[PDB]
């Protein structure tokens, strides 16, 4: 059965906890193999159990007839967006989970355009406590509601699946029946549209792997005796014990070294490949020399940029953003892969400021290098609030 990513975004407390649980309840009445999760155990941290509330991302494994799913549990609290965005990095497909009691709000918005903004190609819908719902009109309008949200973003709306159930009530019949199969319940027989539908609307992924190697440092640890390794997601390429890596942004030079290991977990890899979650460790250079915010590539392969062109989409309030737009010498903070560097807009001659639904364009100037390339997608953040979504469009210098 091949492996597939999946995950659960949305706003604060419109299920995605609840519903990973059942899913993993309902798959198992069908496969052995499912170690079955409660709420509990997926919010199990101290806090997260105190307050009712998602803070770290979880991961849990299930399985349909088809594939092996991995799924990142992610919290809708914007608190926590930037645990949103690391588990949205390893989805293959998500699911989007909104309340019908609630409708759409700022974070199912805005976790959809982030979703397209790392990469995730494809959406399910799960709508939510309907069991709280009554209204047959309410329902149709919340899912129009979505499909619309999801064309605003891209997607294509009219052709995802939109499952109609209870996470909650789903969850209580397990409890109740662990064996709860096929055709017997209304509440489980919606968790297992999902599953299909997970299993017929997400693509089988492809690695991006026929290409140079990039992967994006999230973290660097010194092990002793071993050396220093750089943890990331290999976004493209592969990368073997012996390659030669240049580190790249930030620092006011590029720097070379060579790989002398690729791990995973508790395992001793010689090679690892785009989609893999790894420590690199590497030769000579200690934690002065690599950290969160740089890359490891393909020497040549990418080079460390401070002014460059992009487009960019401006957000409203409703999405996470603004009401309000902005001007020439703006200073918000970009965010490119795991870096996170402060800039200065400059908007085109003519245009004197920018508005919130618009796409528009505009010159932005860094005040530290980052490893830059035409392409590569970007957040814009200024006082705890997602003000853009952009891509760069043209390196110039
Ligand atoms: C044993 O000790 C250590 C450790 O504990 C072990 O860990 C288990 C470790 O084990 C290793 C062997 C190994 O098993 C473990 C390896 C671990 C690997 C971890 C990998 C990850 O987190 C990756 C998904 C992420 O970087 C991920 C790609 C990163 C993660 C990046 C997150 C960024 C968040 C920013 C938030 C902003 O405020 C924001 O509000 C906002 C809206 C910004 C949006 C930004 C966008 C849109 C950027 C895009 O330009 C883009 C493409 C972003 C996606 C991106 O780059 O995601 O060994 C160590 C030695
Ligand atoms: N009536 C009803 N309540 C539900 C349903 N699904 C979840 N809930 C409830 O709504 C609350 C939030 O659920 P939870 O799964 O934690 O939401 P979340 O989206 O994971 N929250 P967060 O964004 O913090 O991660 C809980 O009290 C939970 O029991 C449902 O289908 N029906
Ligand atoms: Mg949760």
């Amino acid at each position: 059965k091949p492996h597939v990513n999946v995950g659960t975004i949305g706003h604060v407390d419109h299920g995605k906890t609840t519903l990973t649980a059942a899913l993993t309840y309902v798959a198992a009445a069908e496969n052995p193999n499912v170690e079955v999760k409660d709420y509990g155990d997926i919010d199990k941290a101290p806090e997260e159990r105190a307050r009712g509330i998602t803070i770290n991302t979880a991961h849990v494994e299930y399985e349909t007839a088809k594939r092996h799913y991995s799924h990142v549990d992610c919290p809708g609290h914007a608190d926590y967006i930037k645990n949103m965005i690391t588990g949205a990095a390893q989805m293959d497909g998500a699911i989007l989970v909104v309340s019908a009691a609630d409708g759409p709000m700022p974070q199912t918005r805005e976790h959809i355009l982030l979703a397209r903004q790392v990469g995730v190609p494809y959406i399910v819908v799960f709508m939510n406590k309907v069991d709280m719902v009554d209204d047959p009109e309410l329902l149709d309008l919340v899912e129009m509601e979505v499909r619309d949200l999801l064309n605003q973003y891209e997607f294509p709306g009219d052709e995802v699946p939109v499952i109609r159930g209870s996470a909650l009530l789903a969850l209580e019949q397990m409890h109740r029946n662990p064996k709860t199969r096929r055709g017997e319940n209304e509440w489980v027989d919606k968790i297992w549209e999902l599953l299909d539908a997970i299993d017929e609307y997400i693509p089988t992924p492809v690695r991006d792997v026929d290409k140079p190697f990039l992967m994006p440092v999230e973290d660097v640890f010194t092990i002793t005796g071993r050396g220093t390794v750089a943890t990331g997601r290999i976004e493209r390429g592969k990368v073997k014990v012996g390659d030669e890596v240049e580190i790249v942004g930030l620092a006011p030079e590029t720097r070379k070294t060579v790989v002398t290991g690729v791990e995973m977990h508790r395992k001793t890899l010689q090679e690892g490949i785009a989609g893999d979650n790894v420590g690199v460790l590497l030769r000579g250079v200690s934690r002065e020399e690599v950290e969160r915010g740089q890359v490891l590539a393909k020497p040549g392969s990418i080079t460390p940029h401070t002014k460059f062109e992009a487009s960019v989409y401006v957000l409203k309030k409703e999405e996470g953003g603004r009401h309000t737009g902005f001007f020439s010498g703006y200073r918000p903070q970009f965010y490119f892969r795991t870096t996170d560097v402060t800039g200065v807009v400059q908007l085109p001659p003519g245009v004197e400021m920018v508005m919130p639904g618009d796409n528009v364009t505009f010159t932005v100037e860094l005040i530290k290098p980052v490893a830059l390339e035409e392409g590569l997608r970007f957040a814009i953040r200024e006082g705890g609030r997602t003000v853009g979504a952009g891509v760069v469009t043209k390196i110039l210098e």
